């Protein structure tokens, strides 16, 4: 026996490939907790364990305010990316209970659960621009613009300027200790003085949205303007990107395990349960977002110094075989399917009920419709995209439509 001090290379997390899930498992079986190199030169660790990565999710002695960052790094977030300073995803107790407190409500259940008529319009909307018996990029025409307009109508946020959106959220999605810094600064400060503008429009007359709720508690003090567009911002990237990467990621893993499909197609009732399999299987987040170490601290037998980056995988939580059965096995029946692809704990994701809702009526409504949609290229042509994002998506899926029905 001896003792092995190897550091799981940038690759593991910035270019997986098509099928990262043995790698993971090789690292899982010998420690659930590695040494890794991210962002390059940084005292890290990986977490890749189902029951650890629970743990950690909610361990208050990992902090997600950037201010517990080592200086170089906090130094260097901070100047380029307005995504890490201010909301409540970068918030520890008590921050993160009063820059949650203002948004909560719109994100309930039984409230989310009204706007599934307006969902309905939006997906059809998009199923109506299709050509039908063409062929289209999912991601372009459908995933992305889908989840992007629902958010956008909900926080009042003119949907014409989804190019923006798309842009800004891209870059700002990025990590700001890993991804070009002049890139993120101009997103940020475009992003800033967009929302300024239009915060100072919406303010003169009050609407009944999410956005006016943002604006009252900006007004009282409960949010200061970095806040307010922090908030926005958060808001606006995992309103979409996760959504998105959820339908195309989906997609894929039907039109790959097509018995399944036919399954789906059969008893549309299946969705929801299908659902949570995507979300297992190749969830939206491959990584829980930034975690440093706020004190030296012991974590599953391993020593983590104060100031280390501890970057949680849901992607290897979601193949631990001491939690599920056959974990490489896709099965939209596994049930019940609980899984860590939403978080855990006091950052669990306020958006999951908007989330599945958006899954189930985008998939339900795209089954319907497209009764017999299919891969546009061999299925070896379909590529995983590699970036310094917590995502796990494709770069593009090349669909044949099909015969399209009306709505
Ligand atoms: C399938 C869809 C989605 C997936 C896979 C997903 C995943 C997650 C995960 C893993 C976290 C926790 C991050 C952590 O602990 O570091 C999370 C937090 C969050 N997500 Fe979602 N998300 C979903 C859709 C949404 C939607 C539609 C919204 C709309 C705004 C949303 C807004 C939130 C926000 C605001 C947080 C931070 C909550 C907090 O820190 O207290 N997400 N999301
Ligand atoms: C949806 S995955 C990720 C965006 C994201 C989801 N939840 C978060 C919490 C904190 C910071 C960023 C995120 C992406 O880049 O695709």
């Amino acid at each position: 026996h001896h003792h092995h001090t190897d550091v799981i290379p940038t690759e593991f997390f910035t270019e997986p490939g098509s099928n990262p899930h043995a790698t993971a498992a090789e690292y899982r079986s010998k420690c659930p907790v590695h040494r890794i190199n991210v962002p390059p030169g940084a005292d890290a660790y990986a977490v890749l364990g189902n029951k650890v990565v629970e743990e950690a999710l909610g361990d208050s002695r990992l902090s997600k305010q950037v201010e517990n960052l080592p200086a170089r790094y906090r130094d260097k977030a901070v100047a380029s990316s307005l995504l890490v300073v201010g909301n409540l995803g970068f918030a520890d107790a008590p921050k993160h209970t009063r820059l949650k407190k203002p948004i909560s409500r719109a994100f309930l259940p039984a409230t989310v659960a009204q706007l599934r008529p307006r969902i309905q319009d939006i997906v059809d909307d998009l199923i109506d621009t299709f050509p039908e018996n063409g062929e289209i990029d999912l991601l372009s025409s459908f995933a992305l613009p889908m989840p992007l307009t629902v958010i956008c109508e909900y926080l009042g946020i003119p949907v014409a300027d989804r190019p923006l959106f798309l842009e800004w959220s891209y870059i700002l999605s990025q990590d700001p200790l890993q991804h070009d810094e002049a890139e993120l600064k101009a997103a940020s400060e475009e992003f800033t003085d967009y929302f300024t503008k239009l915060v100072a429009e919406r303010r003169t007359d009050l609407r009944d949205d999410l956005l006016s709720e943002i604006i009252r508690a900006r007004d009282a003090g409960v949010y200061s303007e970095t806040e307010l567009l922090s908030t926005l911002l958060l808001l606006i990237i995992a309103g979409h990107k996760t959504v998105a990467n959820m339908i195309g990621n989906g997609t894929a893993l039907l039109l790959r395990h097509p018995q399944q499909l036919e399954m789906l197609r059969a008893t549309p009732e299946l969705i929801p349960s299908a659902i949570e399999e995507i979300l297992r299987y190749e969830g939206s987040a491959a990584w829980a977002s930034l975690r440093v170490a706020a004190e030296d601290m012991q974590l599953a037998g391993v020593d983590i110094p104060k100031g280390s980056f501890v970057h949680l995988s849901l992607s290897s939580a979601g193949r631990d075989p001491d939690v599920y059965d056959d974990p490489d096995g896709f099965d939209v029946t596994r049930s019940p399917n609980r899984h860590l692809s939403f978080g855990h704990g006091p950052h669990f994701c306020i958006g999951a009920p908007l989330g599945r809702l958006q899954g189930e009526i985008a998939f339900s409504t795209l089954l319907r419709r497209l009764p017999r949609f299919e891969l546009a290229v061999p299925p070896e042509e379909v590529a995983w995209l590699s970036d310094s994002s917590l995502s796990r998506g494709l770069e593009a899926l090349p669909i044949r439509v099909g015969e399209r029905l009306p709505r």
